RNA sequence: UUUUUU
RNA sequence: UUUUUU
RNA sequence: UUUUUU
């Protein structure tokens, strides 16, 4: 019959799209750890280099609380700001944060101790705790500094332009690790290898401030296992896609790597799109099977409806990412892999063997490709 | 099925075009090095020749700060201005700059020292620093001067018209190096060879003021690794495409070389356009594969939407350049190369062998071409 | 009534 | 749940 | 990421 099929499609579409909710939903007000973020009123470049080393060590430290690592990351990714108050008021949106502003006047010389402002609210004890924290690197980190070349922490900085080189090499390493932070981990990544090669050859990444592979993996894990940091990263990426061609050097790098971050972890979805709705002959083989096809169509409507942040799924780990799973269309997925295994050799390195991979439809993908070619 | 394919196309288009943001986006206010640019109130041609040699040496110097090289380049490319204040207020737009105007009254005779104005704010110490900086050429630069013929720095200039010849030969060499500054480097470039031959034979380039190959490579690198300079270059090119046929000699040369600068580094994109959407028979072979085709169509919409500056991608290194990468359509790219390898012998010198180059589709390009011909 | 998979 | 490439 | 030609 026919009208049954039409009602079937309309039902699929509605049941998928109904998970939209309201965009301005203020979720339940849960427990939120108090975070202390460091703000520097006037642009003291030596203070900022000190703070960058401070926070990189905090994050690299092992005996640090999660709120400590979060204050560290939110201060670190917010150092290039001119007026840092109104740039931390950007993370202020995030519901899972109750940050308090720490008005830093400087560092006690030669040591990691802090020098608070007058209006700021700080006691010496927490300062000493921070100090004893800021020097606790794991034993695998060689030479007691996160960088590969130990002298870098010792290099003095009083000119804004050198601090900018240092800060930006640091942050580009950070974002490059964020790229595969939720997906590929505990593994030396050829992908991050190549992204680092590219950003060196582009002169944005300076081997003068390269970080050791283990410190890279460490900051990757440390940013993954926090959330307010990733909400702030998404705030930043959505600012960096809002600027025109005229931009800072920072936001430019931000967007350049965001072009790699976006659409993270939805690989099976997009590969199915590519090797079934891209190759003009897939319904030529899978024409009977409209369930998966309307499934995918619903998924695309959902994607576009989700908003601009739809690309930051695996980053924000919002619930919706479960939808696009390849379980919702295993036959078309098996065919898409059976195609990609011959229309690409690079894809043969994908974890495409799934529990629900149809063997015969993968075989049909293979044979269709080999007939297209042979 | 069909409606799946239609939704697929619409989704591709939207996901590509949504990266537009807002044209007037004022990015995050990051750290910006203070730049001192030299302004000459009244048209003193001897002062301007002195300043041109001053800045060319500064840029060629090795022990100079980045803010120094930036002040140098922004003064150099802004010497032909009549009222230099309101021509530096053009670079004033750029967010990554906080330039301060240096009201120069002249040079102390026989030396590189500067003579400030009354209202200007300058101390002797920075003047001496500038002086000791302005004479620090690398050892590979022969004869202690950037030019090939040493006497040129010694040639006195009091008449505007000679200063103009010198200045403009300098600047045309600069722009010719800018042409392949982000793309092809650390290599003697036959392209810059031919552009220099052309601009000599056109009488715009004067072998009297030719610069040595190594000094060329040096200024190329020095302009690449700065950004505010490239934002100012783009300001200039967008002024030079706004004048009619009636123009100065300067802006005319500017635009003439901009016709080579524009659409920089997007070569794979345009070659795919040329050898797949140019040759009227490519869908004749690749008709099934509509994914890449709608991909390209989205790319073109994005290009046109980006604005007039869309041609200055690799120059401005704005984030968007990542989009047009040949990774987003490897099969059509392999076919386009398999075609261009027979419909052109010049293209055989392109770095077309990519990791994701399909061998069989390159082979199909080759065979289709050889059947068209044979 | 329920019962596989994600 | 994730996993190739840019 | 880039890479031929004008």
């Amino acid at each position: 019959m026919s009208s049954v099929l039409k009602a079937f499609e309309r039902f699929t579409i509605e049941q998928e799209l109904q998970d939209r909710g309201e965009e301005g939903s203020i979720p339940p007000e849960t427990l939120k750890s108090a975070v202390k973020v460091f703000v520097i009123n006037t642009p003291n470049p030596t203070t900022r280099y000190q703070m960058l080393n401070f926070c990189l060590r905090i994050i690299c430290s092992q005996n640090a609380r999660a709120s400590h690592r979060v204050g560290a990351l939110i201060t670190l990714f917010s150092l290039p700001s001119a007026g840092m108050q109104n740039h931390i008021r950007l993370a202020d949106r995030s519901p899972e944060a109750q940050i308090e502003r720490c008005e830093i006047d400087g560092f006690e010389p030669g040591t990691y101790r802090l020098i608070p402002n007058a209006r700021a609210n700080l006691t010496a004890n927490e300062i000493a705790a921070y100090a004893l924290l800021a020097d606790d690197l794991p034993p695998t980190i060689n030479n007691g500094t996160p960088y590969v070349h130990a002298d870098v922490e010792g290099q003095p900085c009083d000119e804004i332009e050198q601090f900018l080189d240092r800060c930006y090499s640091v942050l580009i390493q950070a974002w490059v690790m964020v790229c595969k932070c939720m997906t590929a981990y505990d593994q030396p990544a050829g992908s991050a290898d190549r992204r680092f090669a590219k950003y060196q050859q582009q002169g944005r990444l300076e081997a003068r401030y390269m970080l050791q592979p283990e410190a890279q993996r460490l900051i990757q894990t440390a940013i993954r296992k926090s959330l307010v940091v990733r909400q702030y990263l998404t705030f930043e990426l959505q600012l960096a896609r809002r600027q025109g061609l005229l931009s800072n050097r920072y936001y430019a790098m931000v967007g350049d790597i965001g072009k790699y971050i976006e659409n993270s972890g939805l690989t099976a979805f997009f590969l199915t799109l590519k090797y079934a709705l891209g190759t003009k002959w897939s319904p030529l083989s899978l024409a009977a099977f409209t369930g998966e096809l309307t499934k995918l169509r619903s998924l695309m409507m959902l994607y576009r409806g989700l908003g601009e942040q739809a690309r930051y799924l695996a980053l924000l780990e919002a619930p919706q990412i479960m939808d696009f799973a390849p379980g919702g269309y295993p036959l078309i997925f098996s065919y898409a892999m059976g195609v990609g295994t011959v229309l690409d050799v690079q894809m043969r390195n994908y974890t495409y063997a799934r529990p629900f991979l149809n063997g015969y439809y993968f075989q049909i993908g293979v044979e269709t490709a080999r007939r297209q070619q042979g």
